[PDB]
């Protein structure tokens, strides 16, 4: 099952599938963070900034893709994105107001 698992991940975390939604939610964080800073515990505020940072790194990987990327660059880039997505999961729930807008499987409610 390791192979089919692998190809589902490759499909789900591809630029074509994930990038539009991800980019849109990422761009909502800065203004949400600015207006909620005063009312949040700094520890939770830091987690949200970290989510924004991790998501920016993913968008940057997607936006760096070119039609002339080697096979090893494409595999390395996927592994970075997978790596970053794990870190996103380990950051727990997004802000309530911004939660639930990722593709199925990628809405972390923990």
């Amino acid at each position: 099952i390791l192979p089919i698992m692998q190809s589902i991940m490759q499909n789900l975390l591809s630029k074509d599938v994930l990038y539009p939604s991800l980019k849109e939610i990422t761009e909502k964080y800065p203004e949400w963070l600015q207006s909620h800073r005063e009312s949040l515990p700094p520890e939770q505020f830091e987690k949200y900034q970290e989510q924004h940072s991790v998501m920016c790194k993913i968008c940057e990987q997607f936006e760096a893709e070119t039609p002339t990327d080697s096979e090893t660059t494409q595999k390395a880039r996927f592994e970075m994105v997978l790596d970053l997505m794990q870190q996103l999961q380990d950051l727990g729930h997004p802000p309530k107001e911004l939660a639930g807008e990722m593709p199925p499987g990628l809405n972390f409610d923990l």
